[PDB]
């Protein structure tokens, strides 16, 4: 009657299985949006400063 294992295992699989699939992929128009996300999250951007203050 104690379902804590679900809450723990969710974080466990999110941390581990995704890391494993990233490792597997490594062993094997997106640039514009990537740079756009980078320029929001940049420290020099005022929007980035406001966003980190809010978070």
């Amino acid at each position: 009657q104690r379902m804590w294992w679900a809450f723990l295992a969710s974080s466990m699989v999110t941390f581990f299985g995704g890391l494993f699939i990233i490792l597997l992929w490594r062993t094997l128009w997106m640039t514009s949006v990537k740079d756009w996300a980078g320029v929001m999250i940049s420290a020099q951007t005022l929007t980035g400063r406001v966003l980190v203050v809010l978070v």
